[PDB]
């Protein structure tokens, strides 16, 4: 109603950096006091290894591309460092937090002593425009909360752009427990339910392919999330 106002509609993209900003630039930090001394980690690890092999059959690359990925919202390279390095020919990395990014280059050192590191973008995701048709895989990883709706969506119009033939975004993400979205002052981040998240996918034009319950996490966390998405056909 008139009366309503929408969780996503208190986002305010400064706020969420300016929390950021002074979180530590470490696992413990990015990953709110779960870091290596608990269980998270390598749960989180696990699982998105797992899913990986799931969509390998899905993941086939096509018109002689290599495996090309980008990290989004990527923190202190974490997910790259101890993920998808393995999976991945190269890697770019999207992340607006400038003291994330300058731990990132002592995170990701051995992988750019491979040359496995391509850019490195130093921007929020919703003002961040793939080049067209590079990416095998686009992950997202706890970071899509930081957009209000209509933002993600447009961010997940240019993702396809930015896709290679047969190209896969990932969604990592809380969930909500319910069909009503939160909105965290902490961070200025929303954490929706399934049903947003299904909307939301629709309306950016692209289908669920795999949906997956990350297992072992903490029960006073969120649910986690997978989503596996391709463009829609024309
Ligand atoms: N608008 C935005 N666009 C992209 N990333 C954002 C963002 N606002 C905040 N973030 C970033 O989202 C990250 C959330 S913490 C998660 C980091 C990483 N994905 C991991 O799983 O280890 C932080 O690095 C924060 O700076």
């Amino acid at each position: 109603h008139h009366m309503d106002v929408p969780a996503d509609s208190h986002i305010k993209y400064e706020d969420a950096i300016d929390y950021w900003t002074d979180v530590d630039a470490t696992v413990d930090g990015v990953l709110g006091g779960y870091g290596e001394g608990t269980v998270v980690p390598t749960m989180d690890v696990l699982g998105s290894n797992n899913f990986l092999r799931k969509l390998k059959s899905r993941m086939l690359p096509q018109e002689n591309n290599v495996k090309y990925a980008v990290d989004i919202g990527a923190g202190i390279g974490r997910v790259s460092k101890t993920m998808l390095h393995k999976h991945a020919a190269k890697i770019d990395l999207v992340e607006p937090v400038k003291p994330f990014i300058e731990q990132m280059h002592v995170e990701l050192a051995e992988l750019k002593d491979k040359g496995q590191i391509g850019q490195i973008y130093e921007v929020g995701m919703q003002d961040w425009t793939p080049d067209a048709g590079k990416y095998w895989l686009i992950w997202c990883q706890w970071c899509v909360g930081h957009l209000p709706d209509a933002e993600l969506v447009a961010f997940l119009k240019r993702c396809i752009v930015g896709l290679q033939p047969n190209g896969t975004i990932v969604v990592k993400e809380n969930n909500t427990p319910t069909d009503t979205d939160d909105f965290d002052e902490t961070d200025s981040s929303v954490t929706r339910s399934d049903a947003k998240f299904r909307q939301i996918f629709e309306e950016a034009g692209l289908k669920l392919i795999a949906s997956e319950r990350q297992r072992g996490l903490p029960r006073e966390l969120y649910p986690v999330r997978m989503y596996a998405l391709k463009p829609m056909p024309n």
